[PDB]
């Protein structure tokens, strides 16, 4: 998964 | 999954 | 799933 | 699912 | 604002 | 703001 | 702001 | 801000 | 996974 | 700011 800001 | 801002 | 802002 | 703003 | 799952 | 999963 | 998973 | 997993 | 800012 | 995993 990805968590945060892209 | 993705959580946050893209 | 996706949660947040895209 | 998607939850939020797109 | 809030966007996503709580 | 908050974006994502809490 | 917060982005991601908490 | 915070970005990621907590 | 990725957590943070990209 | 904080970016990553805590």
């Amino acid at each position: 998964s990805y968590s945060g800001y892209s």
